[PDB]
């Protein structure tokens, strides 16, 4: 089943390569260019409003639909 919408366990993949982004996630020598695009966690992309790491599929359509466009953190 798929419920929760959050981080999930991780298996021990084989015959693959680590991510250059320095993230604890390996894909392979083919899905590499498809992981650092919008499939990488440490892709290094934080919102300018809500300031919350996001993917490429979100950071894109999230630029206009941000949960914290104004309201921000208490101290910071
Ligand atoms: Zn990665
Ligand atoms: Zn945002």
């Amino acid at each position: 089943g798929s419920s929760g919408s959050s981080g999930h366990l991780n298996t021990c993949s084989f015959n693959v390569i680590p991510c250059p982004n320095r993230c604890p996630m390996k894909l392979s020598r083919r899905d590499l260019p498809a992981h650092l695009q919008h499939d990488c966690p440490k892709r290094r992309l934080k919102c300018e409003f809500c300031g919350c790491d996001f993917s490429g599929e979100a950071y894109e359509s999230h630029e206009g639909m941000c949960p914290q466009e104004s309201s921000g953190p208490s101290s910071g």
